[PDB]
């Protein structure tokens, strides 16, 4: 659902120092964090050139973030859950 977009959160210190190295607030939309998180994957490379929409995070703090070696950006509900556990609901 679109609505969860709009969903103000206050992120967890790990989460807010990943943020702070691609943009600097309290509280944010789920909108920012999806938008600033994907900035941080794609600035870094972290996404196999020949398969793009694997990204791959054992050897980066994204990987401490949300506990595995990988994901696809496909897996759009397993994206939401591992984001909502590094923050608060506002
Ligand atoms: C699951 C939520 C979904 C419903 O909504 C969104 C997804 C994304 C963005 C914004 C969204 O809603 C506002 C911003 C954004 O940029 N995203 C992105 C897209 C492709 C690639 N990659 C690596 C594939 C890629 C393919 C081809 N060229 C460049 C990259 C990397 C990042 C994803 C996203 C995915 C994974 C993570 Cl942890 C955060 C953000
Ligand atoms: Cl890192």
């Amino acid at each position: 659902p679109a609505s969860e977009q709009e969903t103000l959160v206050r992120p967890k210190p790990l989460l807010l120092k990943l943020l702070k190295s691609v943009g600097q607030k309290d509280t944010y939309t789920m909108k920012e964090v999806l938008f600033y998180l994907g900035q941080y994957i794609m600035t870094k490379r972290l996404y196999d050139e020949k398969q793009q929409h694997i990204v791959y995070c054992s050897n980066d703090l994204l990987g401490d973030l949300f506990g595995v070696p990988s994901f696809s950006v496909k897996e759009h509900r397993k994206i939401y859950t591992m984001i909502y556990r590094n923050l608060v609901v506002v």
